[PDB]
């Protein structure tokens, strides 16, 4: 397990490839873009080795100590281990970093259990789950094709290099070139280029599943405008800390060891990765315990904010914060589904119950806007009324302190709080976040589709064939 | 365990005392109005007796044989138990039948785990559950008072005794006087008066809790207008068998027997008996197990509807029918999560976790409005184009198995189908489903207030002012 | 202009070839089915005679006195009295008859007026339209193919005679044999079999428009189940008398004589029918004017519900009662626009704006399920607490006096209230209202994807494109 | 009619007692946070001069040539002129200014029109009007007081001088302290401390109505973190020039000349100010005009969305631009309305209909959210790959323009529209923009409490009762 200092020197010394408004970012750790992330992903490193946390977060094995997001469960009582560490990870950061590591490591512990899935490169797959799992190593992602022409498929685009595609294949590995449309938290060792969860691959030259260290030449990270609202954590509560940046991932005739191929040119492997493996089922276990911690933030604040101003009183504001502890409960009982209905896959590995999962993960991307919507009508013009700690601290201060005191709240409490809940949904960084919840999984349009067709609905349907046979009877 | 025959030989003996239209109902096992759901509760209790479903729902015990529902669950195995009769006996009437017996039993049953919360009247209590399990006796309720002056309390109203009242006290027990607004299923043996589980008893001459035989002198149930829409199955699959009826009670100065008392003049005892003898819990574990399957029915006709006419390949009405999925394994979600963090209360009985089912009893009142919405959108004019089985039968006949044929599907069934979509959803009895779904455990306001007021929102609030420490720093 | 008398003994003559539950109706104006609308229909004949509305309903011409909705409008004024009249019909049934005849006379007129768009059938339409207009005859319509397989066009049906189509041409006119799926309100002496206003014709033996007495020999209407829920007013104020019916019509081998056509084996000409001619904007016209006066109605109800049971002391339950308000100023405010930027169209009628309308048809479908909705929330278990007329005349009426009254309203004025809320939304009658109003124009997916490509867009792409101007200019 | 050259000097010389951060603001016109608004109100009023709008912008009278927003509307014709003027200064930035001053001009004009209003003080208001005019001044304003204990009124917060209370009266005016809790748009020369147009004002104390210089010694504007992104029209194509800034309003004894004072002391005429006079009718007819102009630019941005990325080929993307089109022809059927129902209120004032407006104003806050979800379920991640105009001008820019070109559409014009699409929406600029629309008129909550209070509903309730005389007649 890696400590923050590990975590903050090996992204110093090899920094990822970068950029930023048009030039490369030399040194993340310091650079006032990231240093922010970079010191909160280096802090969930360090709770790693907390005496008060290290039974949740790691796990002992052979002389060595491991994150708890490598553990390849065995029983319901493992799930319940790695949901623990998730939580916990994810309630530091009031689960407003969507692209921590786990995630991504609940992926590659699922492929590496379910290696023989992968074929000729089956071994390639264990060899990389132990080396990010021995060295502890960040890892970042990229599924989707550059938004171009969504009217036509990956090999219909204005180019056939568009969307990330095989070149050539020689005796040392292939050669890619193309781009990824997206990658949240760049500020790691690794990036994984696999399939799609829910698109079908296409073309063969777009079949593809492998990783790379982010500092590979040819390889490019493009940052989109930067959310980081400023350094000062009372004026800034999130953006300071938690701006995870998203990228568009560029591979210019970038070289791919074979070592580190998992699929090449099968449309079907790459179709079916996923649900086959159990990744979707781990990666997704990770999100709902995430979006319970989010919740609970949000109920957090709802609570305090209309305690604060003396709105708690109105039975309309009640009734808000009450809707987001039933939104708050369902997110525990498809969580707590999830683990006691876990059942092994085809390769032996446990995996939480998809029925529960999916139920989340297409349920909050629609709950999340409303539970954003009822910070908004709780606070009102609270939520704008945010003068800076500059400005407590400078000659107005006094009557700060007295038009901007709550009910039996003293004023630098209120405003500090009311920052915070500006950050979670009103700052460019926290109106991100609801862009972010409503599409990281993927569209909910296909998303629903997708439940559609692979859910089984026979037995519901056999039993109004069964209901109607009554009513068929009247004709005998 | 009660056989079909028995419970029909108890209401023809001694039928509740029900009027229609005006006039007393003689004999509800062969009235027009009632005969169907008479029939049907008798198939519930033949249930019990048929090999395959013994075990499930019922128990032995000293020689006896008792319903499911009666069960003092002593561990979360006899809680899963409790459970699976809930669902089966839901699954028979599709969960369109909303006040079947064991809903109740569920509460006498914690009221008699919890007797001691009653004081003197504690003895009264366990006997009294004794009796109904004993006898496998068949319950109604009525909790709420007439809807006269809402903007008034019950002291408040035109006359003292609109709501029940005690008029005075004797040797032989409590004479009382008054009406409950909504009774629903009086096919039973018995009626009880309980406490309003989310509003306050107000006066102590209101504060009561008692039960009573339906045939009780003084005591009348006024029905409203019926929804049966015919006997044929075919033409009207619900309403002809699943038609619980409502009525208003009144009590014309009713005397109720001192061993049939449970609370009297104690708005304390009264406003807290739900919650603090656990029948709330219980009630609500029967409830999720209920729209589970209610839920379970309306994704199989809706999938059916669809496929049938072939609006299946579109893609929007794939998603609505995936939306039904994810509201079903929301349902499933709370169900699980209420078992598994099930606990015992005060009184040493095991209860299912009031977060999950506050969660799913909160959340489906607003679900199910739209699960109907989609079975409207679905069918669309297909839900109007009902011909009978009398036009099928008919010189026409030959017609409609061309023009009504569907996809791959032949007339009848197709137009069996759309007539029990219809029956779900736009019959009299249909579109009365939803507004019991919306109301029947308390009006939303008020149960989202009362969830706002009991929820312990303490340890989010705690976690962000943690959180805040960072902010208020500036100022050191 | 048509008095209620002589339509009565027109439909008692030579009445429609109506079907109910496999026999023949002989008398509809008697039948316990139909002759609650027909006795409603009459009287909207025998207002056009009450002095007090004689100059609303209808206009002088050459002698003569004609309904006004068959005017050909020449100025804003003209429309304004043609609004004027449908409103007025409307309120007589609180906006509860979506089908009255007015609604097809706009559209004969438009066809009338705009008449060379029929090619060699322009004498047929004018013709048809003097023949509808001076006997005032009565109309009904079916524009839609059975609902069969919808993932087909109208000729891969499973028979290519499923939809209405040509079967052969003679000398005395076309041979038509099929089926339309929907025909609301078939107490008329005419039917118009009319093309999709929104869906393509297909193919050109499909292509048709034509008009028949509804007395053709081989023409049949199979009625689908009655909603009539009895005689008595007090009971069911509505379903007693504006069941409109619903009905499939079925073409045998049906002669249609040549003056009859207007539109023959020309997809195109039956693909912009509605649009070209106006009859799409003067239809739509009588629409807003409808909704208008239903949503009055609604109003009328929620606020006189809510003051009958003190309810409306209550904030949420005014800004419900406020929600509509909103709803009724929306449409008063689309009708208000589509008369005043009136304009004439390429054969010279002036036509209501089609922006206004095209708001209207397509926004109130999505205001009406939430208008209903808010009448439940308010109402209750008050809507379905409905003792019948026979209670109140029966023994235990005394009680009911007490138990049912309401706040400073007498119990038999309450129960006839809730009973006519009742009727408005969870009677089999008001179901059928809101899938009515859901669907009648069109299937909603289909209106919104039609409002996106006929809609000038250009204007609002251009502004932006100019806005952008300065942001493409920092590359110059 | 001012020039943007005497607008921009009037700030320089005698620039509002603005603090940014703890600093006063010494010049807002180069300041980096208020430069850009300034420069846009100047553009504003030198759009004035262009002979193209001159006629639109403005009027002549007596030799002088005053600022449409100033003039009283004699006709429906001056009612239009006045719209227009409206809606030209909105399309300018896209509907995205919510206070430019023509709103509360509108508020002074009908004012003064209906002067006769505010008794003794009448004269005060009309010569501030006349001076408002002469200048052509830039007005802001606040009406709400501190959000301290909302669960209290005015007179019940922590201090008496917590809302703005008069102090003391003297020989030259009124001393009074405390503070208004948000004005936006602070860069004028004057200031307007009105009632609040839905709240009760109280006490005596609070009662009050005038206006200051905003330089006014004692006065200050305390402004919120700004959301101004950059300077780049590129990368923050509406923050770098639409940033009006909100701010809390502080008066420390701040002394009121005589001649300012327009309501003292009199609860009465501050709770009915703005319907009395008409204020109310024509700042809502200013919003109107503004709303349909901010959802045209939003139906331009979404429709270039789709087509840029080949989006609008899907059905339901083609729904979602048509539902914004609904909306749109829903706000211009309100405006039409509004203007062709206008009357002369008591005053003689010609005011533009409320019940058209009071439709508008409630209904475009629950569009709004709507709106922009649309704009984001539009463009998905392509509202995040933001690159910058420095990355396409720097090494990569080459790869940029092949992976962020769309369809038929080159990268530099699509990065150009998704920048503009997310500071609409995403960026805190954009997203404030979404708490201004649900607030800036008022608390929702209330403001549908007041509509139902005040809107006349006994012509509903009086055909509901009639309808009802058939239903009560069964007992005669
Ligand atoms: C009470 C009532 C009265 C009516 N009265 C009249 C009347 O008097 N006269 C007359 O002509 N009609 C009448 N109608 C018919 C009405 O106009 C139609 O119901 C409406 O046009 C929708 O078409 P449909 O019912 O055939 O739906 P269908 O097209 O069968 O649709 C069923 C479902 O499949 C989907 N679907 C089907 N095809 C497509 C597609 N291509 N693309 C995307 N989705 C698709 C639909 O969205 C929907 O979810 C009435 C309907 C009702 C409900
Ligand atoms: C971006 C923005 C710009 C604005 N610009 C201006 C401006 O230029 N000038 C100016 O005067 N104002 C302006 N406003 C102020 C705006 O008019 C108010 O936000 C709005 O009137 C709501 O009042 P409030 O914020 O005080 O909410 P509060 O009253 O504090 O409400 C907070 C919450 O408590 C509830 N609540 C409080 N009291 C009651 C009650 N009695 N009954 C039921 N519920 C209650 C509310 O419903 C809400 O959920 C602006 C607001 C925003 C958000
Ligand atoms: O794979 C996709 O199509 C969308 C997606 C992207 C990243 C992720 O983690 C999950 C889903
Ligand atoms: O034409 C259609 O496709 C639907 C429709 C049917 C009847 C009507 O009056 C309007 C639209
Ligand atoms: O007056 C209020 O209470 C809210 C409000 C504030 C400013 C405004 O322009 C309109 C309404």
């Amino acid at each position: 397990a890696r400590t923050g200092a590990e975590y903050i020197e090996a992204l110093k010394t090899r920094p990822p490839n970068l950029w930023y408004k048009g030039e490369k970012v030399e040194d993340p750790t310091t650079h006032p873009v990231f240093r922010g992330i970079v010191r909160t992903m280096a802090a969930l490193y360090d709770l790693q080795h907390d005496p008060r946390y290290r039974e949740v977060l790691t796990y002992e094995e052979e002389g060595k100590r491991h994150g708890m997001s490598f553990l390849i469960p065995k029983t319901k009582e493992d799930l319940k281990r790695r949901g623990q560490a998730y939580k916990l990870w994810a309630d530091q950061n009031l689960g407003m970093m969507g692209r921590s590591p786990d995630y991504l490591n609940a992926v590659v512990m699922a492929y590496a259990a379910s290696a023989d899935y992968f074929g000729e490169f089956a071994e390639n797959v264990r060899n990389y789950y132990r080396y990010l799992r021995d060295q502890d190593l960040a890892t970042t992602h990229a599924l989707t094709n550059p938004q171009v022409n969504r009217a036509r498929p990956p090999s219909g685009q204005p180019d056939p290099y568009i969307p990330v595609g095989v070149v050539k294949q020689t005796e040392k590995g292939i050669v890619v070139r193309g781009a990824r449309m997206t990658a949240t938290f760049p500020l790691a060792d690794e990036v994984l280029i696999f399939p799609s969860i829910l698109l079908q691959a296409g073309s063969e030259k777009y079949a593809l599943a492998f990783a790379l260290p982010t500092s590979t030449p040819g390889l490019h990270f493009v940052c989109r405008e930067a959310l980081v609202g400023g350094d000062s954590p009372f004026d800034h509560p999130l953006s300071s800390r938690v701006e995870e940046m998203d990228c568009l991932v560029i591979f210019d005739d970038v070289l791919v060891p074979w070592e580190r191929v998992f699929i090449l040119g099968n449309v079907e492997l790459c179709n079916n990765a996923y649900g086959a493996t159990g990744a979707l089922n781990h990666m997704a276990h990770q999100v709902v315990a995430l979006k319970t911690a989010k919740t609970e933030a949000f109920l957090g604040v709802a609570a305090l904010m209309a305690e604060g101003i003396g709105a708690d009183v109105y039975g309309h504001v009640q009734e808000k914060i009450a809707e987001i502890i039933v939104y708050l409960e369902a997110m525990r009982a498809f969580w707590t589904r999830a683990e006691e209905e876990a059942k092994e896959n085809a390769y032996g590995l446990l995996v939480p119950d998809r029925g529960a999962l999916d139920g989340a993960r297409n349920l909050y991307p629609r709950l999340y806007p409303r539970i954003r919507e009822i910070l908004e009508q709780i606070g009102a013009s609270g939520l704008i009324t945010l003068p800076s700690e500059k400005d407590f601290k400078g000659p107005l201060g006094p009557f700060l302190e007295k038009f901007l005191q709550g009910a039996a709240l003293e004023a630098k409490e209120r405003v500090a709080l009311f920052r915070l809940a500006w950050d979670m949904t009103l700052s460019g960084f926290g109106a991100r976040q609801e862009l972010y919840e409503r599409f990281f999984f993927g569209d909910p349009v296909r998303m629903y589709q997708t439940l559609y067709n692979v859910y089984n609905k026979e037995p519901y349907k056999e039993r109004i064939h069964a209901f109607l046979k009554e009513s068929l009877k009247v004709f005998e």
